[PDB]
């Protein structure tokens, strides 16, 4: 019989034979009998009248389709009001409904302890959270600026021989580092102490940061220049530059593109390895090819490292050049492959920063939205 | 009952149980009963047989669905039809609902006195106002020529020395400067006398440029070089060159581009951010490495800057180069740091540039098209 | 009364009231009554159900509104069909329409004197046609070539000075050159007896290559070496290169690229502009600051203007770079500011390119499957 | 009469005289009769009641269209049922039909021998598979590192000259070379007697670059130092770095590299023929600009294709600059054109290969999806 289906009055119509294909949903078994008012022997249902139109069409095919222009939402509640699952969508059309459920998930996405850790990783909730946050900003600018101007040379002393200030202005300067790297150990100190997962934090790459920023100040004071090698702390002033890293709390920008670099690994050692490789290539041809000359820069293939990097970048120094006409024709080429090889991970780094970017924009803003609902 | 709906012949049906679910609005309420021919005891309504679909989607589901292809006008307007607010609106489908708002309302977007203020905005409206657009326009290109001529050196006169001609010709030149500031001055005046808002004219920026143009010439006057230090006129003789931004009037790209830079202020500010903390971090690696060497111009961190900004820019001019191999590889590091972080605001600067370029160009297009309907 | 309308078995319904709004076509008008059996006393049409309901909502609201999905050629079939003009279409949704439209139209886009005329600009389809084509290709490389090469020193000719071939073996030049002069002013005669619109011809830009190419040539014998100076024939040999656009006939890039380079006037001339005063702007400052130094090569502004637009481009020569501080500032600056400013052109250029470039591809294609049907 | 098609209960209405107009189908033929259940006298149809509008609007118009946002593969399905052919759709809609065909066809898409090649091109999935594939990058990696070795010159060794390592320690890098040319040879020989398809695989790229890496060492074994010219041994050096690309194999992203520089075959042509043009153009130009001067390094228009490559790709080495006024007016348009010229390819080739890149991502994840199911 041509049994009717007038759902929400719009009028479909089929065999049963066809209808009883997959009797384990509501429409195939006998449980929509329900809703079956034989006052009209039709089904009559008080549902969309146009999500059913994919259901017969399941019936008829033996796969359900999935149109592109109705929200997602009131799909999946239908084909859930049906008891028909989202996996059984033929893949016809099955990607593009992974893409739409993906985006509508990311758009739909005490007493002294957690006071202290909800003032810090909220600075703008506390009146006194601005005051820690922006003291504690201040210091490391403070810390940054000293640690530069220490080896400006200034004074010209007529007395003595010229010296750079850090070294004539010794306490000075040592109580300048000293007062800041206390304030970024007291601080650090009651991240700790307030942090509820004490094993999170110290694992974590703030922690880290903050660690590698201050023991350059202690393992200084242990290394005393009575038994110390002056080639041996200049590395301990290096990574005393790491304490600019700290600006990661205070700016959003430095941590939405610490996300985009772990975001694109795969892309950043595809782009180390062929970089690696052009180099190696280049290197060979313009050493055997720059070999023999006057004064040829080219010594080696290490020393030809130099070349090839100074010329895939565009950058042109100058100071090693081709003088053969292998030389330069190779050099020519290299710049172009170069130009070429470094063009490839670029596009989708900048693509993934403005798309984080914006996200967490327009993250906030539907939040702020909701919130002042 | 089920109540019939044959919203202008499209027939929907449900129950008046889940009908009164939210009784205030149109059809919730019984105000909808004035439409109420009971000739079929149906609804009949003489709406869009195709909006009424979410409505009662709504009233099944608990909140209403937005679909995409249909003009929003239309869904505005039958949604105020039932009383049904926007705000209403679930989350489902919410965001490209204000997109798609924002982006129709940007597409639907005397006797003396007056007669300047239009003429001096509008230049071609009158021809007068051309006459005096392009004489204006051609004094502040007599301005710029004759300010980057007078410093050519040219003349070798045999009994004297080598001069510029701008001492050499003093008078000459000190005739058109005057010309051309007495003719910016007195337009500058035309411009304020003509003013309605006398004071937003002052605090706009065109002001602001006009009279820092300006100026140069009567400090020049009242610093004569009886009581001067040469030092402190060259300020103004560089400050002489802001009239050539007079041009913003003649140009519309210029204009263009000022709206762009301050519309990206924030990208702007973190890329002068980033920018500073890489520059610092290459510089001190950089001055570390290449600190002890035979002609090192590596002097100071501060003298490493040049590099670094040089280096970063693939620029490479070739006179600060490392000679050592950790100088070398952190350099070769550089250039491709460098070239990374300067790549992210460019994008969204020139697309933002394109966009208000073409937004202006569709804009006056259908401005003209409106106005010849 | 409440009219009905089973346009095509999809039944509408309507007040005449509301339908004699605008009786100026087909259904509001009566003469719409010849589709009017009142067997069933009601308007039976057999056009799409789906664009009747943009009509009736336009005689509902007032305008009529345009959906996306379907194709715009039923569309405008039905609008017609009805009588009523796309000019109505109100402005909620009337910029795609012209969109739409414009694509839709890009998409949809004898005995010996025509027969020289088909074989010319269609090379393909004669096989005499190709004999000439590559023919006439072979002596413009042949010409460039020989300009190129009549150049090289070669010859260390003990007995005598050093000579570059061009003046040594003069008459073995010669004849190369009055070769392929004579086969190109041939066939640029061949090119103009058969050219229908003679005037047509002379006016367009491959007839004035062609004849800037081959002048050269005889203004070379009017100019023997009796009357002439040696700094008014250097400009013929300069021309003379000119004879390498004739491949703009062979290449299909070329004309692209001409066409993309024509199409895109207003924004190169504004890249020519700001070009222009970013150079100005920065070469005044870099002046002044640089003014006073041991051997400053910045002795004028004009003289300025090179190292202005070798930084801007990043090209770094390094023969002129800054000493002080203030011109290390300002390079600095002027270096990113010229990759903003020559950034803003390179985006609109490429992507017409390569819209003119698929756009040409998928016509051809687009052909061929027509004229293969 | 006005024959009724209730398909699944959407009743569309038609006379017969245009339901003829084509009987080469179903509909328009008589074997719809099968489906003509006269107890109601409609062709009562149970397929998809939205799909069927297209139907009767080609029975109308003489073309049917094809709307966008439903599955195009119920579309097949439906016009297949019909009996209707894709070719017939008229031009108003055609390019899109074959787009949205296209990209579902992209997304749609023994004792001893094989067991061989089945291990070699699938590494994962045996586990002697892996410790062949590993082992075999590894070698490669082993040449690689000492062919860029011997060339260090090492080892001051007073009681001799300076000597580079790779003929110093003269048979300790013979049996490295040896060793990993071997092993090379030896793998090669089991790709070979494994391959199904022995001709396919001679024919194939990944077998000449392997027989390409190999040779130079059985070549370098029958031309020993006895007969030999110190100038024709460093080709085969040279050679020797093709050794790199059998990383072809371990490394996907030059697989894919290789696949989208071949797909680019005709932009990568039309580069090189524009560069050599504008190449050839500008020297000409700079050559007899500069063709007088002090020590002009431009010598011949062969010596400035140098400058000109150099400055194109704004590497800017310094060592050929202009020194005249007409010198620098054409370097400085000679940058801006080579930027120009250069910028054209790159869009399309890191399009393509960030395209191909994440089409064999999706195209694993989904195959990857469908084995799960």
């Amino acid at each position: 019989e041509l049994i009717v289906l007038n759902v929400s009055g719009r009028r479909f119509q089929t065999w049963r034979t066809t209808l009883e294909r997959y009797p384990d949903t509501l429409l195939g078994s006998t449980e929509k009998e329900f809703f079956f008012n034989e006052d009209t022997k039709e089904y009559f249902f008080d549902r969309d009248p146009e999500v059913f139109r994919c259901v017969l069409n399941f019936y008829r095919t033996g796969k359900l389709h999935y149109p592109r222009y109705e929200c997602i939402s009131a799909y999946d509640d239908e084909l859930a009001f049906y008891g028909i699952l989202p996996e059984i969508i033929g893949d016809c059309c099955y990607e593009e409904y992974k893409d739409r459920k993906r985006e509508n998930a990311e758009r739909l996405m005490l007493s002294f302890r957690q006071t202290m850790w909800r003032a810090f990783e909220n600075p703008h909730t506390s009146t006194l959270a601005l005051v820690f946050y922006y003291v504690t900003g201040f210091f490391i600018a403070v810390s940054v600026i000293t640690n530069v101007v220490e080896t400006v040379p200034c004074g010209t002393v007529p007395g003595s021989k010229e010296l750079p200030c850090g070294e004539r202005y010794s306490v000075a300067f040592f109580c300048l580092d000293t007062a800041c790297v206390m304030i970024f150990t007291v601080e650090y100190l009651l991240r700790l102490f307030a942090a509820p997962s004490r094993y999170r934090f110290i694992r974590s790459v703030m922690s880290i940061i903050d660690v590698v920023a201050i023991m350059p100040y202690y393992i200084g004071l242990v290394m005393t220049n009575n038994e110390d090698v002056s080639g041996a702390f200049v590395t301990l002033r290096v990574f005393r530059v790491f304490r600019i890293f700290k600006f990661s709390r205070h700016s959003q920008g430095l941590r939405i593109l610490g996300y985009t670099l772990k975001s694109c690994a795969s892309e950043l050692g595809f782009l180390l390895f062929s970089l690696t490789m052009a180099i190696i290539i280049f290197a060979t041809v313009m050493f055997y090819a720059e070999k023999g000359s006057s004064a040829s820069k080219f010594t080696s293939i290490p020393a030809s490292f130099w070349y090839t990097i100074v010329t895939m970048t565009t950058l042109g120094y100058g100071d090693m050049v081709p003088k053969t006409i292998a030389g330069k024709i190779f050099g020519s080429i290299c710049s172009l492959s170069g130009v070429l090889v470094i063009a490839l991970p670029v596009p989708v780094i900048v693509s993934n920063f403005s798309r984080i970017y914006h996200q967490n924009q327009r993250a906030d803003k539907r939040r702020a939205q909701k919130k002042a609902r």
